[PDB]
């Protein structure tokens, strides 16, 4: 069964391209990682950095999570990243999204031994 870390590498761990490489970037993307199985995933965030410098941030700076568990972690380093967001026009199975790119700090949720990335809480 696939582990939440293992899960995290899938749906957010992109280290081939260090950007969004096009325009259909994230088409191609939520679907090679199944993100639109079940339903098209309303919006997803890809990090292009080794996933040493992502797990690294799980010892970086401690804030609190969106959903007000106190397990998040912000990089103190800018990140390049590729947010996905559903365009409106995007239908089920038919899931089309717009590429965005963008350098922000990353915050993760980080869990168990190792402590490593598990959920992908927000970017700034
Ligand atoms: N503070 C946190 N906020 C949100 N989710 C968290 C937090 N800490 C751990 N998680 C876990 O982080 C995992 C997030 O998995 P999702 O597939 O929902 O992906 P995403 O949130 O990274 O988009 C969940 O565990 P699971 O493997 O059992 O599905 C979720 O419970």
């Amino acid at each position: 069964k696939e582990t939440a870390a293992a899960k995290f590498e899938r749906q957010h761990m992109d280290s081939s391209t260090s950007a969004a490489s096009s325009s259909n970037y994230c088409n191609q993307m939520m679907k090679s990682r199944n993100l639109t199985k079940d339903r098209c995933k309303p919006v997803n965030t890809f990090v292009h950095e080794s996933l040493a410098d992502v797990q690294a941030v799980c010892s970086q700076k401690n804030v609190a999570c969106k959903n007000g568990q106190t397990n998040c972690y912000q990089s103190y380093s800018t990140m390049s990243i590729t947010d996905c967001r559903e365009t409106g026009s995007s239908k089920y199975p038919n899931c089309a999204y717009k590429t965005t790119q963008a350098n922000k700090h990353i915050i993760v949720a980080c869990e168990g031994n190792p402590y490593v990335p598990v959920h992908f809480d927000a970017s700034v």
